[PDB]
């Protein structure tokens, strides 16, 4: 069902992105002076699911929950039940993403991969278990678990693409989770642990070696293969994380645009390329992570974020601020006169 | 009356600063997660024409239009023409700031300082000559004039406030202007004007020395006294780079808030807070030009741009793409919920 998945991910449409190229290039401005909105039309236009042109009907961003098992070792600040009273909080429009979607026009669903606590009335229930295992001493889950969560999350995804939604943000909610992120950034990129390893969500200084060498444990017991993707997530990565991932695989399936948010989701986007390269062309970067190994995880995946926030709180916030930027990509496209029109000839 | 109007403008409110400051700590997330939307909080709050708090009203982009006596120095591939079709097209709505102010929601301003053709109806008529002298030979107008444009156009701006708008954009459109904003920039940083000559509007490669040797002829001919912005203006820059000056003096005046847009704003910044350093405070960058001199403008004004799309097409678009992030952090400061109230304790 997994290969079915991964086999069916369309091509993007060549066909489509010389029409839109040309149609752009007539526009009323010099050619190329928009630049990145631009190539950004472009890409939006190649993409099956938009039938042939840069358009934006509804958005959903999917924040996907879960605590881990690594947080016993000490290597985050924020009391464990956050995950729990910030998820229902998701459910009253409270949250910074909820707050930022709002502004954008787009829903934001919740979806609990793997809370340690009572279920939430609200939430959407896809739970594996109350938190993933601790990565320090053994893997976060097992494969199985990796590939069905991966299924489960990417159904969801491409259906909700049955009701009008066209574009997609990915965002998490763990306590935590920063730690698996930077283990999963240092086995894809071969970069050592001290390299991508960061605050989080401020970590004190003085415990950030702690950090660094939970992080060092976690790859040398569990030796996840870096060439297999799920089995980096399963053995150094988390329920959420997965999530993420399967957001990824739903919506590229689904021939649709899906805006990455800030250092976790690079985490889970190297997953996702690793897994399937045909996932790439519908990634789109919003901002660029304060987390120390952003620059690396952005340079794997040859990815230039569009603003520049110094954000670095999660939850898909940045993903719903970039959002108004995939629509100016529309409006310029579908807006705009042409210099044909005006009778202006430019060399 | 230009002393009365640069004594008059505010400081920024530090009281409301600090309430601000405390509000935003006190937010679901960890305190300083959503970094420069914070920031950008905090510096709205401080503005005397807000209300003691970061809030957005009505908005607007004033586009200042001009031409330039330099086009006949061959600086320019674009017919001179241009600047007189392009500004009737503001008033249709067809052009690129108009589609992307649309977007925002903002008012876009068309206003005639200097246009090189018959007035065009719907345009605000502020013209003082048609075109502005060469300032390869000469200056571009006289100390008198480039005072009287900067009150007329104050006045003008600081005239929308009593209408409701609240934070403003500027723009410009005029057929070689980049190559007086490159000699003021040259001027006001004392970089050589290599370092800051950029291809404008696609100029060939082949014909930038010329553009290099029209710079340096410009200065070296008016010597303009880098520490009088008035002087530099008059002399190496245009009417429509005053114009901008005038709407950020404008709007300081008035304690209220001005993005600016790309390469030709920055110059008219520089000038600016070189006249006076009290408009400072007001200004907020949209985003990073991709015209050559602009990391050399940006690092003189101290100011990092929140979005990086390689534009350069000018006409106060960059700005009017900004203008939700400045939304965004008016709805993140009023809509978000308490830390408190849900019963978190972080360190
Ligand atoms: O980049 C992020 O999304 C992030 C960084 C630190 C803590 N939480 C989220
Ligand atoms: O930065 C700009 O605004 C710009 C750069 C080149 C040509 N026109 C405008
Ligand atoms: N629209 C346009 C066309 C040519 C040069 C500059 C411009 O802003
Ligand atoms: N709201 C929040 C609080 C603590 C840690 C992470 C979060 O996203």
């Amino acid at each position: 069902t997994l290969h079915a998945l991964l086999r069916d991910i369309p091509a993007p449409d060549a066909e489509a992105m010389a029409r839109t190229q040309q149609h752009i290039d007539g526009l009323l401005k010099p050619p190329g002076s928009l630049g990145r909105l631009e190539t950004l039309a472009v890409q939006l236009a190649g993409m099956p699911g938009l039938n042939g042109t840069p358009q934006v009907g509804e958005k959903a961003v999917l924040v996907m929950c879960a605590d881990h098992g690594v947080w016993d070792e000490g290597v985050a600040v924020s009391p464990k039940i956050v995950t729990a009273i910030q998820a229902a909080n998701m459910t009253r429009g409270t949250t910074g993403v909820c707050v930022l979607a709002a502004q954008a026009g787009a829903k934001v669903h919740v979806i609990d991969v793997g809370i340690d606590a009572e279920p939430i009335p609200g939430v959407v229930n896809m739970r594996v278990a109350r938190g993933c295992g601790n990565i320090a001493v053994g893997p976060a889950m097992s494969r199985l678990q990796a590939e069905a969560l991966l299924l489960e999350v990417s159904r969801y995804t491409c259906d909700l693409a049955q009701r009008g939604v066209t574009l997609f943000g990915v965002g998490e909610l763990g306590m935590a989770n920063t730690t698996p992120a930077a283990a999963m950034v240092s086995v894809f990129t071969g970069s050592d642990a001290k390299e991508v390893v960061g605050i989080g969500a401020n970590l004190p200084p003085s415990r950030i070696d702690n950090k660094v060498d939970v992080v060092r444990r976690a790859i040398a017991i569990n030796q996840p293969n870096p060439r297999d993707g799920i089995d980096v997530l399963s053995k150094v990565g988390g329920f959420d994380l997965v999530g993420m991932t399967g957001v990824m695989l739903g919506a590229a399936r689904c021939g649709l645009p899906v805006l990455l948010d800030g250092f976790l989701s690079y985490s889970a986007a190297l997953a996702a390329c690793q897994i399937a390269p045909a996932v790439r062309p519908y990634l789109i970067p919003s901002h660029f992570s304060a987390e120390k190994g952003a620059r690396i995880a952005l340079a794997h995946l040859s990815m230039e974020p569009y603003l520049h926030m110094a954000m670095r709180l999660g939850e898909g916030s940045g993903a719903a601020l970039a959002m108004p930027i995939v629509e100016a990509a529309c409006a310029m496209f579908h807006n705009m006169g042409e210099l044909a029109a005006s009778n202006i000839v430019l060399p």
